């Protein structure tokens, strides 16, 4: 599996996402409970988290391979991604494996991304 | 299943993009000069135009295989991800397999995806 070439807009610092209240976030202080409670009020999104459970690099340049656990029943998928891409991690916040970068392109503040890390995403219900 | 980044970024809706240049634009009003006039002004930034190759159904349901020619050196990629993910495409906007779809989760106008279409996005030099 492949990841998309291009990556969400929504990443670069100073962008602001809308919350469920009614709220206004910028991108690097959002928190799990905005995931949950967007996630609740929305009648068609529900919150998934995926486990991290090996990090490995690709052989393409600036380019990691993830295996993840996604969902309940932790289907495994493997997924190359690049070391940019922030992910935001359960009872964490952004994380990457290369926070450094992510600074670069986004400027935004990252953890480090760890086998382990349960990183939280939107999906369809 | 799907991994993270495999997944549309729902959380993208009503969102408010912040431009390199320090301007401000809903992502709705996002136009190609955008990514272009924000490509020359750091160094580090740089344009990525990843051309779709190709439009396959999957036997996964509400799947799509996409097909890229990525970066300047046209590497092949093949992409699995659901209907609606929108990509931005050079003179046209936001598009995806499924524009109907996408305009309901991501409340945006949305254009079709096709194998002319020029995916383009902020990546590294």
């Amino acid at each position: 599996a492949m990841a998309p070439p291009t990556l969400p807009p929504y990443f670069m610092k100073g962008s602001i996402i809308q919350l469920a209240n009614g709220e206004l976030k910028k991108v690097e202080d959002l928190k799990t409970e905005d995931f949950i409670q967007s996630a609740e009020i929305s009648n068609d999104l529900k919150i998934d988290s995926s486990t991290v459970e090996r990090i490995e690099d690709s052989h393409s340049p600036g380019v990691a391979v993830i295996q993840f656990a996604v969902g309940e029943h932790r289907a495994q998928v493997s997924v190359e991604v690049l070391v940019e891409y922030p992910f935001f991690v359960f009872g964490q916040g952004w994380s990457s494996c290369c926070p450094e970068r992510t600074s670069q392109l986004f400027d935004l503040p990252c953890s480090k991304l760890s086998v382990g890390d349960v990183c939280i995403s939107l999906t369809l219900k």
